[PDB]
């Protein structure tokens, strides 16, 4: 009889009801999409087509699919962003970074749990991008807060693991003092930084190099950096090279540059915490982003295994400090301002 | 400030939330994890690590996850099915379908929007077994419906596009003397269709060929079936090879058999008509499968364009019924028992 | 143990959450604080209070209640409505019928369950000024198109169960030409229909009358109205007289008036229509509506039975029309356009 | 035109739809139909309204209502909870409390709101008997956990402010050597803690008294508690009465009984916490009791102002525990186990 069951159907697959937009808002941005909706208000498909380079039923079919779920309004002039499609632009980084550089990792979750499958991999350029995004609102005041605070005032920062550049391009701007250097490991990322750069008119104050943060800080180079920046980056060579690769790069770090301040970034590991779990950002982001961590080859830890990490490597706790509660409000979002001890 | 903006960040990446749920319900399910709690009832990471070959680590941390989600529950003796994780259990097909099937379709619209970009490509070995799981609640009733319609009792049935031969298993162990022939052009689908069968005691009644429906029609066999099925394949010859293709298929039907009842199941394309796209199940599922048809090699149209189809062929409707209200109400799931003219 | 339980009860409660939350936004509504709050832009609990006459602490408590519900923005200035709070302004009417009008009505049913409890009471004043403010949207442009479907032109118009008199205010705002009249039986809205009249500057060219339907047809008055329209007020004296008198109500209009043109809208009862009741707005607003009038002296019947009714009552039907889909695409809202047989 | 305005009204007026699921919710429970439909497994309309002395059109109507959402299953046999309405079970003191016990104090915030408009009124006898059957989860195990951790052994427990006795037929079953006295100063609360007490056949053990706490105290009796319970009844003392009224009756308990262990649960109060207010149980409960004590004659104050007190009062803290994190992690309920100075 299969009474009632088209009831149950409808609430049993809402979450892929929903994993079809996420992965359709996430191409309305990342195609450009978004943006010419902006710029023009209202577009029939064959201006966006002709624009974009697109094709038409392929588009159409995108814009019914959005039209249905209240994304899109159509009239007879063609398409343009509800109020609802509108109140998305803020999120953008976050599609990108968790649908466009981490649904490839997602999908691969069941094969890489096998004995011996590996890390599962990851569209790192996207990763980069959609993160420099999110930082917009988080990362990148924590990390002027912090700045703030040290004795120092900064002067040349260097940015290990900068993805597009969005913290030197933020603070170049607001500091016209600043020389900056970013590395960042990822060709794709490396690639849109040096573009990001470019467009904001700063390439004569910030250079960027196609490297990793221990190759980095290995390489030869007369900079001679005030600040350091590893926004969400430790964590990526805790997982990659080990606990006593991160010490020793800390080390490093404060041999080579004996009055430079750190400002570290990362994410505090508390997955098993149920309380911590319940606040709404705590289930929609960080629980993903756990998730994510434990397959993938990078290690998240609790703010006690870094404090442990930062006194194992000669550096002593200037301040800690986490997000501004107007944007994240978890706690787990962790910013420690550092010298050597 | 960015005052209240966590507030409209945790309802504005609400999508992406329920996107990685969908991928880890899916996992779930295909990785036989779903499976294996139903049996144990409870299971520590170790138990579920032992018997189907995966790593703690990982697997901890997938059932970490799913237990914040409130998928799963958590005691001294291991992990469980919460009440909401044993309620997924009947919507296994629509995941495996449309994550399993379709996660790299979705995935590829961004790309494949673009001029000369061709058709989104999709794993049609999920597609044909998540398909399939799915039918046994809409689609086969509806079939077994229309054939109680038909003049004459079915002996010798033939399912073109069988999927993993659910169909033909459902039927043959319902109706005892059916002899019955699958063709699944997918070779995934085809070898999980040879072993449903051996698995269901069925081998000595039910034969599966690796062939496409025209494909086959055009070989050779003695085999005289008196019931073709052809569950959601037309609107797949429609697109791969054109109307006038799926035409001459039908008519090549009737030409060699005619004699034989048809069994067509087709989704009705109201993808641009306001009120059906309204109905729950027509947002959770009809909006994302209509959205995949526009980027596949796959046409999707009216149920009169399929009525006309029919009559250009040569073949009368015998009766023309829906899927029960229980299960699909939205009259969008259409099925057609034909004759020869 | 009770393992898990926290993230179950957060979901079973999730109804008493929204419960809260519907009173919250109709109090906002109804005490002139959203109209405040979009006057103002910002203000604090202590403006708001002078302004309303209002008590701090009180406020205090809304607001914050609000605010956390991302509905109010709280800065070093004071509140002030968010994106989402604006958003919510087009549906004042909806939280004015259902909860200022009809809270009381589903809070009694436990009680008018009783065998020989009566009828479920109502605040029919917000339930009248409320069904007005949803017209704007959906029955006024019904009535609007119909009328233009009529031979002639429109020059006298009476409305029978006018609520505030937001159609004679609409259709007169429009057609400068016509006179008319309103009838309405409940005190408080027929004092808000003579107050919204007054304001809109229309005393001059439209009365409104303290009085039933059946009454005022009984009573004498030189008005010669060309249309009349019966806005959801036939299935009210349906419920409150029976079908005799509802049948002798009709006749009686065409007997004293045989040129007059009659609109009327109604809901189709379709409460156990399987498909149509998994629709959004079935679900949103139909199911309820349904349930209210299984409690109250109204009875709502089915389209087919309507035209019944016309027919036994001498009256032909010129044309029948539902609602724009734009706006509610459930088909179960139905305008008719009805003259003498 | 309306471009778009239907799916906007159906996520609109969303509070709305659950406003009437949540009523709805609480009639199930509060008319004894859930408790008839788990022992009838299925019943017709005329068979629960036999049984229960109800009227079958309104009852079709409701369960018809119920049914469209899911709740109820209906066959040709008649109604049963479907899987998700079985699931509502554990959740019934808050539908009592919340909607049974406040929904009239929500309805009167516009009211109350106005200048010397007073208190909003409560149904009190809702309100104690939701209460108490919400302690049966997070309430009645922390009071245990803190009795386990007080010197000595309990043999005479006195409740004030008791509701329908629920803790003391609780302790009174785990520890049968206790006598028990519990004073409720509602009229209907105190006789559902008569009835209750008789229906588990503690007559013998247990007294109830209708009366308030101070004035409870102020009485002439024999009985000589070793343990008061005190579970969220000192802050309806501090609204009632004020701070100093509290502080004297805290002096009178240990005056009288100097060797008392006193039990105290309290809700901190954190409404203005933007953090503990994203807990998705402080969103769906805390929020809305937060609301409900800026309008009612209760104050809610923070742990560090309860501590004050008791040290006034001359109180020294034994221990202090939120409740499990299995049934309520936001850590706002606070029990605190106390002794004289
Ligand atoms: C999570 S993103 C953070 C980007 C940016 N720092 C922010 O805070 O938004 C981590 C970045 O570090 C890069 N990365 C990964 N391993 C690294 C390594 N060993 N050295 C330097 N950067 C690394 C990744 O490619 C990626 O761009
Ligand atoms: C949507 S699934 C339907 C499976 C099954 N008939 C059912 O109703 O559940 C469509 C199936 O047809 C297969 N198919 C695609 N093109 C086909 C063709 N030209 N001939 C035969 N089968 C085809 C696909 O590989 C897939 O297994
Ligand atoms: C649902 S409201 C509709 C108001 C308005 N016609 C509209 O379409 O928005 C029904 C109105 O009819 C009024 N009414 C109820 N019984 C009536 C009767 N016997 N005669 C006239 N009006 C009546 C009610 O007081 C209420 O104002
Ligand atoms: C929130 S209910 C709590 C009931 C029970 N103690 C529990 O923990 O579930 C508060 C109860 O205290 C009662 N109450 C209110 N004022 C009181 C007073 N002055 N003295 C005693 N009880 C009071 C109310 O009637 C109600 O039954
Ligand atoms: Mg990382
Ligand atoms: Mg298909
Ligand atoms: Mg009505
Ligand atoms: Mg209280
Ligand atoms: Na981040
Ligand atoms: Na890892
Ligand atoms: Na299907
Ligand atoms: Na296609
Ligand atoms: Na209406
Ligand atoms: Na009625
Ligand atoms: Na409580
Ligand atoms: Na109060």
């Amino acid at each position: 009889e299969n009474t009632g069951f088209e009831t149950t159907l409808i609430k049993g697959i809402e979450p892929i009801r929903q994993f079809v937009l996420a992965i359709s808002i996430y191409h309305l941005f990342d195609t450009k999409l978004f943006s010419l909706l902006i710029k023009h208000e209202v577009a029939s498909p064959e201006v966006a087509c002709n624009e974009l380079g697109m094709e038409k039923e392929k588009l159409l079919g995108l814009f019914r699919y959005l039209k249905n779920e209240g994304i899109l309004l159509e009239t007879i002039d063609g398409f343009s962003l509800s109020k609802e499609g509108h109140a998305l632009a803020p999120f953008e980084g976050w599609y990108v970074m968790l649908v466009g550089g981490y649904a490839t990792t997602f999908l691969q979750m069941g094969e890489r749990l096998q004995e011996g499958a590996g890390w599962a991999t990851r569209d790192a350029t996207k990763v980069g991008v959609g993160s420099c995004g999110i930082s917009h609102f988080d990362a990148i005041p924590l990390t002027r807060s912090l700045m703030a605070q040290a004795p120092g005032t900064c002067t040349k920062l260097l940015d290990l693991g900068c993805g597009n550049g969005r913290y030197l391009a933020e603070f170049c701007k607001a500091l016209p003092q600043i020389q900056a250097w970013g590395a960042e490991p990822d060709r794709g990322g490396f690639e849109e930084a040096v573009d990001l750069i470019e467009k904001e008119g700063l390439s004569h104050r910030v250079h960027i190099s196609h490297s990793g943060a221990v190759e980095f800080l290995d390489s030869d180079f007369d900079f001679e950096p005030d600040f350091i920046v590893l926004g969400f980056v430790l964590h990526e060579i805790l997982g990659q090279a080990g606990r006593p690769a991160v010490v020793n790069f800390l080390k490093k770090i404060v041999h080579r540059f004996p009055a430079i301040n750190l400002i570290i970034i990362e994410v505090d590991n508390q997955f098993d915490n149920a309380g911590a779990m319940r606040h709404g950002l705590a289930l929609a982001y960080y629980n993903p982003y756990y998730l994510l961590h434990c397959f993938t080859n990078q290690l998240l830890v609790q703010d006690a295994d870094w404090l442990d990490i930062f006194a194992e490597a000669g550096l002593s706790l200037v301040t800690r400090e986490t997000t501004s509660d107007q944007v994240d409000s978890t706690g787990l979002e962790i910013g420690y301002l550092l010298r050597r001890a």
